[PDB]
């Protein structure tokens, strides 16, 4: 209802959501009163159009290539890219091939996300992208051997591994999330993470 996929488990969104010719497929995966996370798969040459939205929209592309026209301005989007679209803007999104997107929305130029944080030896580097009362998005790099101790968040977090692989724990239970996979760390339950076997990067989307 609020989390529509299994928690504390690695999931490959590329496999979870697919479209055949001429289809647009969508799925809500987290839903709260004033923010949500959805997935889209657009078949080649299909489009989604959005009228002047009451809140901001953010997109992370995990497959394919496309074009976004925001009030008549072509931005290109590709696998690995992140894009913010501010409130009160008409836009359309066109798929040039099979375009898959995570859409993060508040209800009321594209760049490569992994490249925004560097690895640093023995360190965790964190860069906050959005920080709002219903939505927090942060990108992090972990050098092998670095970890976060168990902690809780007041919302459900979706983590997606952008590079390498990470070892996550939810309420003491371990699971590996590999590059291209995601997992939900549920609200009010302790979780932790460790760069156990190699360096990794992740995007964290917390909906509160």
């Amino acid at each position: 209802a609020m989390v529509k996929i299994e928690v504390a488990k690695p999931i490959n969104f590329n496999r979870l959501i697919t479209s055949k010719e001429a289809e647009v497929v969508s799925m809500r995966i987290l839903n709260q009163p004033n923010s949500y996370i959805s997935l889209f798969s657009l078949a080649k040459d299909e489009e989604i159009t959005a009228e002047a939205m009451l809140g901001n929209r953010y997109y992370y592309c995990f497959n394919g290539n496309g074009e976004i026209f925001i009030e008549n301005n072509k931005k290109t989007i590709s696998n690995g890219d992140f894009l913010e679209i501010t409130a009160n803007h008409n836009y359309s999104i066109e798929a040039r091939d099979n375009l898959k997107l995570i859409e993060i929305g508040e209800k009321i130029s594209a760049f490569n996300l992994a490249e925004v944080v560097e690895y640093q030896e023995g360190k965790i580097v964190s860069k906050n992208l959005v920080a709002k009362p219903n939505l927090v998005m942060t990108i992090m790099s972990f050098w092998k051997g670095e970890s976060l101790d168990p902690h809780k968040a007041p919302g459900d977090a979706l983590v997606t591994v952008l590079d390498g692989e990470g070892k996550y724990y939810v309420d003491g239970k371990p699971f590996i999330v590999k590059k291209g996979e995601s997992a939900v760390l549920p609200a009010n339950i302790p979780h932790a993470v460790e760069a156990e076997t190699e360096n990794f990067k992740m995007l964290l989307i917390l909906v509160k």
